[PDB]
């Protein structure tokens, strides 16, 4: 019955480290069969997010293949039994393409370091959204990231007035959405910066003491930094960083302290393959460490409670959410080359619009 | 008016690394003053326990002093206020020596890593014991050892029938005690022995598998066993060994998984320091790790219950708790040196009586 002419971004090379997008990256046109199965449905991507974790799946992603990303999609034509009809907005990994078929299951990610499955689409129900907090949002503190930082707080992390929180990475959206429930929980908030405009930003959010991590080269001079901006110890760490930052933290572990190990830029972008054992230095805190892999969290009642709780905040200025949103699919490689540049020009999460 | 004669271990030189107890220690002669105050008491010692943590605090008591450790001591004599009166047995930290005074309190441990109070004695009631549970018990099963074993599986690890459990420095009391209390829950057991006498003992006991980690000084042999032994991934591992098993066992953790790391005896003993990065395999399993210090675990309702749920086990021979008790004051760091041998004679927990 039918194809259509659609642009795809493809995985031309892998290349280890900071990435370098126009190297990586090629733009070409593809041919996509409409013909759509039983429960197969054809999607327009009007926004996709750029991440840094993106920067592994690309090593995984084989080459030639299209880069995966969350996306907020249209749903053109659907199959007999698809799980939205035309006209639903969803949510989903549909990735940096202009046009996709899928059947809005959850996929398997064969190829991966660890097998994971995507999750099945949302659909998103236009009347939770307004100027105030755009659709954008369900790719920031409305989706993926917001969920991340929400769900930690509330399903992990007990925040008790009085606590120091450190959060690494921080001036990111999930980073400024953890420090900022904490500050609203009674919490000293350190966070971590790498450059004096951030630094600043960060500060006017909340942040009692940010820390310059490039100043801070070394990881005893970290662990002096540290020392001085939480002086009776850290008791919660969001932890997006690791590397010699993460070996500071653990160096002054409070009591009952629970870690959350959200990424590892400096292991994933930087290589920070070996290190200082970490391990020893929970046994007489008592500390919880625990890993966090939002997808988890990915359920009706979740998204639900997102809303509710964290939206009235947001569009009641409580609780800054920013948004730094490109334009245009030709420079969607650029919008996420950005966010290894050391520019102090991203606020919040960055998205483009196609 | 009064004073008595009384032998003390007392530490010689700090040597790093597998400790040469004979040049350690030294056995001295000490005039006790037996004037107690109105709640003071003089205590006998009647059996000490030799254990590998001591390697630690004996680098932290200062030159001269004493060696610290746990012990069952018998109320000789006791001031009008004392917490005890004469005849009662008692546990706490009374160190390698044949007799002291004491209140009983609390005590700081000033010297240490990380400031540490030590327990104030506990009251040992004979009627808990009989013989197939004996008044030594109260060292091992029944005691420090029993407490972080049965605090772990009932106060932190879940085990689900199916999980596979990693104990590692399985053969000793700690993890033969773990490793059964998991075979218990349902769970294929997999530990970790030096030489054939070891594993055959973790064969019996029920250990479904015991990898040498003699033979696998090196972690590629490491991974390789975990993977044979564990087939399906671990679960729950109860970490007392650290270094390159550690390594291995995070490389193959499944969903909701659980470490307990309970001590570090690579890094504590054998000074394994640096390693890879665990921190990045703990995201995706949605891993739980958390630091045991049983400390805190020493309350009075804790103590009721490890003898009725533990005790219980032992005396209806569901639960084998092994224990080697070398006899004589003299020998206390000679029983301690067997601890470090290369050859693995001991099985169970090692006191001394005196
Ligand atoms: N586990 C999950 O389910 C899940 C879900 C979503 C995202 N994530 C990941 O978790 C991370 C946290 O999200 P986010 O929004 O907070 O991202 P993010 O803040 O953009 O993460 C990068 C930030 O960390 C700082 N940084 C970069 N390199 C650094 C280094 N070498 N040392 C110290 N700091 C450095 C930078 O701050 P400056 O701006 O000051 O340079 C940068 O803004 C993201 O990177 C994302 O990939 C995980
Ligand atoms: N966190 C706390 O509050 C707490 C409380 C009490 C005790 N602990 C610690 O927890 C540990 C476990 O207690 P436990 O009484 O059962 O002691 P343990 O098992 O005897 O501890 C060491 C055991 O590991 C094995 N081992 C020795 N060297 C090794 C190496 N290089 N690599 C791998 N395995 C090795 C030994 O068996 P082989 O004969 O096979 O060498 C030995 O039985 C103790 O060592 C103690 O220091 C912690």
């Amino acid at each position: 019955l039918g194809s259509m002419k659609t642009e795809r971004w493809v995985v031309r090379e892998h290349v280890e480290g900071v990435p370098d997008a126009a190297r990586i990256y090629e733009k070409v046109e593809t041919e996509l069969n409409t013909r759509l199965g039983e429960e197969q449905m054809l999607l327009k991507t009007l926004y996709v997010s750029v991440d840094p974790y993106l920067q592994g799946i690309c090593l995984d992603t084989p080459i030639g293949d299209h880069m995966g990303a969350d996306s907020i999609m249209q749903v053109l034509d659907a199959g007999p039994n698809a799980p939205f009809r035309p006209g639903d907005l969803v949510q989903g990994f549909g990735g940096w393409r202009t046009h996709l078929v899928s059947d809005g299951k959850p996929k398997l990610w064969q190829t991966g370091t660890f097998p994971m499955v995507f999750p099945a689409y949302r659909k998103l129900d236009l009347r939770h959204y307004d100027d105030a907090l755009p659709l954008s949002t369900a790719l920031g503190v409305m989706g993926g990231p917001g969920m991340t930082a929400w769900g930690t707080m509330t399903k992990f992390m007990q925040v008790r007035p009085g606590d120091t929180v450190v959060v690494s990475g921080a001036s990111g959206m999930i980073g400024t959405l953890v420090g900022q429930m904490a500050k609203r929980a009674g919490a000293r908030v350190v966070g971590t910066a790498g450059s004096a405009g951030k630094a600043r930003y960060l500060s006017q959010l909340g942040f009692d003491a940010v820390i310059d991590y490039k100043l801070a080269d070394d990881a005893d001079k970290m662990r002096e930094a540290l020392r001085e901006a939480a002086p009776d110890g850290v008791d919660k760490y969001f932890d997006s960083i690791g590397g010699s930052v993460t070996d500071a933290v653990f160096s002054m572990l409070n009591v009952g302290s629970q870690v959350a190990v959200c990424w590892q830029w400096a292991t994933q972008v930087q290589r920070d393959y070996h290190g200082p054992r970490l391990l020893p230095y929970i046994m007489f805190p008592r500390a919880t460490i625990r890993g966090i892999f939002s997808l988890e969290w990915f359920t009706e009642q979740n998204w639900s409670a997102l809303h509710e709780e964290l939206g009235g905040l947001v569009r009641r200025q409580e609780l800054v959410a920013h948004e730094t949103v490109q334009d245009g699919f030709e420079h969607i490689p650029a919008a996420y080359q950005t966010l290894f540049s050391a520019s102090e020009s991203n606020r919040g999460k960055v998205l483009v619009r196609v």
